């Protein structure tokens, strides 16, 4: 009985049934079981710490360590592996006995030789299949643990800016991704390192004894293989390493395209701004020819050379060796060349990826080397960020208990620093902290918010409490702001989430801390961002009535000393020192000058795939498919020419040998090229037209498609195409031909086998038919777990102070061993459900060269003949697996070519205007008079008109203001200017042009617009004066000036061209909205539309507008839409507009002295 559980695991028939069912339903982790505790990555994670720990006691080695962890499994698999090599020698001998025994005793009879074959490759490929899993196991394993293991020593990291940093978070993004795949990926192929070469020195060590002193010729050749391919290994590198490279930043400009989309558009450079990644395209693409081009050479090199050494040994033994050719001496030893070609091909892999992994384990091994660390009382503290510096001096607090114990200070003074000292983010070079530690609910002066809902974020993975909940979201007062999100409490947010605005991102953190139920609080600045009303809202319930109720200890770092009165403490720090400790009382009294310094300040107020082929031309398409049938023309008469020369058992079976070897040679070169030749055309023009449909799309789409599901068009789909699909699309239909062809030329040598193919091939059917499904669906289950880990990585690196100080580090750890649980079973039953086909092919393969075996024998034909068939009978078994796993990866990658045209063919918005071109002028706009005529204004198909009737006459440089209620109908009328949201009714006329009958782009071009937060892109100043270049140099140092930056940029490096941050990082927000203001007098629009324009900008910086709008645009119209409806009450010009209708339109001062209207209101 125990022989069917063995015969079971060596067959993988317990994978059989979830194959199966990946038919009836999409294989999914419920229907795959939870791993075994054996293989959890808990259990790896304490083996591989246990080996760590003890090489410690003996500085530590990963590799010693991994082995003394995964050594066992490794052994038996390479035991497994020897065992396979030897039977695998026995199809060479058993092809010799057989073509011996016929053409004329117990081993001698070609039965019973036939029958040996058989058992030997079943048992050879079931060995060969069980020594490939057992080292998946073991990889997987190995990559089980790592992944645990750096992930605790992320816990256990420190933020100090010297230890951590920008480049830290680099690593252990890449660590994670990159060095721990590399080293698994060693693991996978860890055995052949002893493997291949044993099997390498053998193979020819066989040759000679087959042939003689002439095989050596031969297999010299062939030896030489493997240093041609280490070679082009290394080129490979280095092309495919330069070719990331441009592709990473490309990538980059496609961001900022894909981000503030409207922004370019609006400006009426888009298409413009396209063409700056197009420049960096080209380059990524003759990146990719000197990739493409030595792929195929090593395609090239894999096949001529073989070709060549046969060539080298046939010719050499007719001349060297007295004794004519015999036919078992040919096909004996023209098997061992396809024997030994493989291991030789790929050997160059195993040592490339030793050498690979010895660079990530040493990087690993640098990771783990990295830095690692009355409610409160502390007493003489001295606490430092490294550098061997006390970045606190002369610390020394008192928090009382259940007390609202604040803290002031001014710019620096240690003022998040002390926070992070009690919880133990930094070394205390002195002191002591008494916590009098519990769990503490720190919030990071910065925002840092998971990927998941607001309500797990406020939550924090505790118990929902709904009513809890609501004082919680009505102190913080995150309940407005969360009937604005798409799913309210369930709307994911942060990085992959919905993108916040700096205030609201502050006070859901904030709100953490209130929810968790602790003693302790460490409320860092909460209002660094915020209103002053809500941070008064927050001081009166969510400090005092939230808090008091649970009587706990909070301590609010502050820098308005309006709300020390609240505060039951005060805590003064400067200079790294507390000023002194004492109430407002005490403080007052023992500091008089600092109760009046304080207050001084504080009065300081599959058709795809025929599709994907046409792409190159069909020629192209053509002469692929041409010559690649011809490359097998004469291989397989080389073969058969064989099969000629042979039956004599010499000059001409030589010299038709030549150039038959000649032709096979040259043609390897052609079928080579012609294949990545497509590759490029193919690569080229389906990402060209894609950035062109994505910037001619519509707004409406970007605002509905999330911004992660359209750029992963352009950074996965893409990298599929470009490098992934001429590989596999080269190796299926080289595999396949090779499968065609050997079955093929078996049956034309024995026609009675094609009596046996009609079994086989209904199983072979079946196999392809329902693996293909089956593996499918595993790969996307690899890949949909394998992103969340990353993330979730990443996500922990960031804010670690949060994840420490919340004591939250057990639970984030489970997160981690569950998440990366959920991963090794997707990749997993992904090899076992691969392994599982690659034993069924080869038993079928065996049944394949058994009917071979045995027809041939009833056949009489000529000796070479019978012995060629037997040739590709082991040849398919090799083959034979490929051309379904080829083809499943070829039906994948398919996938990606399918979203691309989509894409393509989705949509556009119209960029022709019906109106001629001469029908504008130069300087059109130059009136300035802008006419709306009974205007309907919404942008989706079917919805309300947001303008609704709109009608009133502008007069030419009028600085008309328009405003209304908050998010009623203001600034769609802005974009209605635009075009970007369709006028379906009315019109609008400017200076006697209606703007619907006009090209797209000549509307967009001529106007000036001036977003809420200007927003500067990566480039030159020059660049984001004009991208199109047009201007001369001359009026843009002027615009600066007049933007009163000039002065500023003069102290820039480069002057001039001075480069920027992407995103405007170099210049100050308020600083940024000078930026546009220079775009703005460029372009000569005679039309501002400076909408929320004093919106997030600072006052000192609203006035330098108000002074620049005034004098720089006198003679512009400007259509200002305020932040602050005070600035239109001298408005010549005043709309008002409500639900969409014009509910007041006069004079400013004409509003309050008509009627207390809308307006009147609205100011007050
Ligand atoms: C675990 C993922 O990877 C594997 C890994 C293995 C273990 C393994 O030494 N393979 C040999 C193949 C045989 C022909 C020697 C090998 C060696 C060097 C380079 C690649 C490969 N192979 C692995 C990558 C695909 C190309 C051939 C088996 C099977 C697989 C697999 O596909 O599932
Ligand atoms: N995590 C850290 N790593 C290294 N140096 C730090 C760290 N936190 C603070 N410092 C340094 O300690 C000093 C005082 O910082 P402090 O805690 O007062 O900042 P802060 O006033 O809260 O900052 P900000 O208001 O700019 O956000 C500064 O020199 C600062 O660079
Ligand atoms: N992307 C969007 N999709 C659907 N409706 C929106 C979108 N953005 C805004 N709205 C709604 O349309 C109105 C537009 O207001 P608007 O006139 O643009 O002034 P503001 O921009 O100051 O809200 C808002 O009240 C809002 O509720
Ligand atoms: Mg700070
Ligand atoms: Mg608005």
């Amino acid at each position: 009985q125990p022989f069917v559980n063995l015969l079971s695991k060596a067959t993988y028939w317990w994978m059989n049934t979830l194959i199966i069912s990946a038919h009836r339903k999409p294989i999914d982790l419920k229907a795959i079981g939870k791993l075994p505790i054996a293989m959890r990555a808990v259990t790896n994670y304490v083996c591989l710490k246990e080996a760590y720990e003890e090489q410690k006691k003996k500085t530590p080695s990963i590799w010693l360590a991994m082995y003394r962890a995964f050594g066992r499994p490794i052994l038996l698999s390479s035991t497994f592996r020897y065992l396979a090599d030897l039977l695998g020698f026995a199809g060479p001998l058993c092809i010799s006995g057989i073509v011996q025994r016929v053409n004329e005793e117990f081993l001698e009879n070609a039965h019973v030789l036939a029958v040996l074959l058989f058992l030997a490759l079943i048992l050879q490929r079931t060995f060969l299949q069980a020594s490939y899993y057992v080292t998946i196991e073991t990889g997987i394993n190995l990559r089980g643990a790592l992944l645990a293991m750096i992930y605790n020593k992320i816990l256990r990291l420190s933020t100090s800016n010297l230890s951590m940093g920008e480049m830290t978070l680099g690593q252990i993004n890449n660590l994670v991704a990159i060095e721990t795949n590399q080293l698994m990926w060693f693991l996978f192929l860890c055995p052949n390192l002893w493997a291949m070469p044993v099997q390498i020195i053998m193979g020819v060590i066989l040759l000679y004894n087959l042939l003689g002193s002439s095989a050596l010729v031969g297999a010299a050749v062939i030896v030489l293989l493997a240093p041609i391919q280490y070679f082009i290994a290394t080129k490979l590198a280095e092309a495919q390493k330069s070719t990331l490279d441009y592709s990473t930043e490309r990538l980059k400009k496609t961001n900022e395209i894909l981000k503030g989309i409207k922004l370019l558009k609006l400006y009426a450079w888009e298409h413009i701004f396209c063409k700056s990644v197009e420049e960096t395209r080209m380059k990524e693409l003759s990146s990719l020819k000197t990739f493409a081009l030595y792929t195929s050479l090593s395609i090239f090199m894999n096949a001529a050379i073989p070709i060549a050494a046969v060539l080298a040994t046939f010719v050499t033994h007719a001349y060297a060796s007295g004794n004519n050719l015999k036919p078992a001496e040919a096909f004996a030893s023209l098997s061992l060349f396809h024997i030994l070609v493989t291991p030789l091909f790929l050997l160059s892999t195993v040592v490339r990826f030793a050498v690979k992994a010895i660079i990530s384990v040493q990087k690993l091994n640098e990771f783990l080397l990295s830095d690692e660390i009355v409610a409160i009382k502390v007493t003489n503290g001295y606490f430092s960020w490294g550098s061997g510096l006390a970045t606190l001096s002369n610390i020394d607090i008192r928090i009382p208990t259940g007390q609202l114990t604040m803290i002031v200070g001014q710019v620096g003074c240690g003022k998040s620093s002390l926070l992070l000292a009690i919880l133990g983010e930094m070394q205390t070079l002195e002191g002591k902290v008494y916590w009098n530690r519990y769990s503490v609910a720190y919030a990071a002066q910065k925002p840092w918010l998971l990927n998941a809902t607001v309500e797990e974020n406020i939550t924090f993975g505790s118990s929902f409490n709904r009513q809890r909940y609501k004082a919680v979201t009505d102190a913080c007062s995150l309940q407005p702001d969360i009937d604005l999100l798409p799913f309210g409490d369930q709307t994911e947010i942060g990085e992959r989430g919905i993108n916040l605005s700096g205030g609201q991102r502050q006070r859901i953190c904030v709100a953490r801390a209130l929810y968790q139920n602790t003693n302790i609080v460490f409320l860092d600045d909460p209002f660094s961002a915020l209103d002053i009303h809500l941070s008064d809202h927050l001081m009166q319930e969510g400090i005092l009535k939230f808090l008091q109720d649970d009587k706990r200890t909070v301590v609010l770092v502050t820098h308005k000393l309006q709300y020390l009165t609240h505060a039951d403490w005060i805590i003064a720090m400067k200079d790294g020192s507390v000023l002194r400790e004492g109430t407002l009382k005490d403080i007052q009294t023992k500091d008089v000058e600092l109760y009046e310094h304080w207050k001084t300040l504080m009065n300081r107020q599959w058709k795809t795939c025929w599709w994907y082929l046409t792409s190159g031309g069909f020629f192209l398409l053509f002469l692929m498919i041409f010559s690649k049938l011809l490359k097998h023309s004469v291989i397989v008469a080389i073969d058969y020419w064989l099969a000629t020369w042979t039956s004599e058992y010499q000059t001409f079976y030589v010299a038709g040998f030549s150039i038959l070897c000649g032709a096979g040679i040259f043609l390897c070169l052609v079928t080579s090229l012609t294949v990545e030749w497509m590759g490029l055309t193919a690569a080229k023009n389906l990402h060209h037209n894609l950035l062109n449909k994505i910037i001619l799309g519509p707004i409406r789409f970007f605002d509905t498609t999330p911004l992660g599901l359209i750029l992963n068009r352009f950074s996965a789909d893409t990298n599929i195409i470009d490098q992934h699909i001429p590989p596999t699309l080269e190796s299926l239909t080289r595999s396949t031909l090779l499968c065609l062809s050997a079955i093929g030329m078996i049956s034309y040598a024995t026609p009675v086998f094609l009596i046996a193919l009609a079994p086989l091939g209904v199983a072979f059917y079946f196999i392809q038919k329902y693996f293909r499904v089956a593996s499918k669906d595993l790969q996307e289950l690899d890949d949909s777990t394998q992103l969340p880990l990353l993330c979730h990585f990443s996500e922990t690196a960031e804010g670690l102070t949060t994840i420490r100080a919340f004591r939250h580090e057990t639970r984030f750890k489970q997160r981690m061993l569950e998440l990366t649980d959920t991963n090794n079973i997707a990749y997993l039953f992904l090899s076992a459900a691969n392994r599982w086909l690659e034993v069924r092919t080869d038993y079928l393969g065996a049944c394949i060269v058994l009917t071979a075996s045995i027809a041939s024998i009833s056949g009489s034909s000529n000796s070479g003949l019978v012995g060629l068939g037997l040739l590709y009978a082991l040849t398919i078994t090799n083959y034979l697996n490929w051309v379904v796993r080829n083809l499943a990866d070829l039906e994948v990658q398919m996938g990606a070519v399918k979203k691309v045209n989509s894409f393509l063919t989705m949509e556009s918005e119209n960029y022709e205007g019906t109106m001629d071109p001469s029908q504008v002028p130069e300087h059109w706009p130059q009136e300035g008079e802008i006419k709306i005529h009974d205007l309907c204004v919404r942008y989706e198909n079917n919805l309300k008109p947001v303008l609704k009737h709109v009608k009133a006459y502008i007069k030419p440089g009028q600085k008309v203001g328009i405003c209304g209620r908050t998010g009623s109908g203001k600034s769609s009328l802005s974009l209605a200017f635009f075009r970007m949201v369709d006028i379906f009714d009315g019109k609008i006329v400017i200076d006697g042009i209606d703007i619907s009958k006009l090209p797209l782009h000549t509307l967009r071009s001529r106007l000036s617009i001036i977003l809420q937060d200007p927003i500067l892109f990566s480039g030159s100043i020059r660049f984001n004066l004009d991208p199109e270049c047009k201007c001369t140099d001359d009026r843009l140092w002027e615009a600066l000036e007049i933007a009163q930056l000039k002065n500023m940029v003069k102290s820039l490096p480069g002057g001039l061209d001075a480069t920027v941050t992407e995103g405007g990082e170099n210049f100050s927000v308020g600083q940024r909205q000078l930026f546009c203001l220079a775009r703005a007098f460029v372009r000569k629009s005679s039309i501002l539309i400076m909408d929320e324009a004093t919106a997030s900008i600072d006052m000192a910086t609203e006035n330098i507008l108000q002074k620049v709008v005034m004098t720089a645009f006198a003679d512009r119209t400007v259509v200002t839409i305020a932040h602050r409806v005070s600035s239109i009450m001298d408005a010549g010009l005043v709309l008002v507009f409500s639900e969409g209708i014009l509910v007041e339109c006069d004079t400013g001062p004409n509003l309050l002295q008509h009627k207390n209207g809308l307006f009147s209101t609205l100011v007050m």
